[PDB]
């Protein structure tokens, strides 16, 4: 069984067409190695969102293995100049890094993401789930 | 104006078998904050490469954040090996395990000895990486 990282999104304006890039409901498959990346540019990040407000990378998650553990847990980062990052109640500036837990809520902008870490077996890859929700999650 | 340069001081008792031939010593080579320096024998997956099969595709990474309340770059360490292990200082890190590096400290992998020693400066946009060479063991 692989690692799951469900990953609830919301957003206002959501009906003119920002999450048209990102897949919903499908396990994508990524290994160890490679570092999840969101924002607007293309070439950059993985993960799309189509708006100016939003930098070229908004954030990043990046897999690892806490000390005596025996599963992947992830390491946010906020790539931002502009925008802060808001991982529950702590506040993520330029560069600035923080240990995800099993649930947490990120917010930036006016977008609103609630994370949630399903642990798996294998730690040489990990998966990522998505899920459009109609109201809002705070 | 100024950056927050990485000296790091390197050394390996096969060192003369033509290890380092990839690296290119005293010489600051420049990396954006977004940008993740990493180390192994692969030629497009890692920037600094070391010839040899003992070490693994990519033994570890270098990635740079900033602190909080800190008004200068910082380094972040993960090693990716499986194989073999990455000791920082004292502190052994197996498969992706990170830990968040100081000032001053002694990394050790295999038979590899590399000595980082952070220089801060102004820009946080930006950082360097100089590579020095030891005749002597650093240990």
């Amino acid at each position: 069984t692989v690692t799951c990282l469900q990953m609830t999104i919301y957003h206002p304006g959501q009906q003119s067409g920002i999450f048209k890039s990102i897949r919903f409901s499908s396990k994508e498959k990524f290994p160890s190695i490679e570092v999840v990346k969101f924002g607007r540019n293309s070439n950059m990040c993985q993960y799309t969102f189509q708006d100016k407000q939003v930098s070229r990378i908004q954030f990043v998650l990046q897999p690892f293995k806490q000390f005596n553990s025996s599963v992947l847990s992830f390491e946010i980062k906020n790539m931002s100049k502009k925008t802060s990052l808001m991982v529950d109640n702590q506040e993520l500036g330029y560069l600035n890094k923080m240990d995800l837990p099993y649930k947490c809520m990120l917010r930036f902008g006016e977008y609103q993401f609630l994370l949630q870490k399903e642990d798996g077996e294998s730690v040489e890859s990990f998966e990522t789930q998505f899920i459009m929700s109609s109201r809002p999650l705070l």
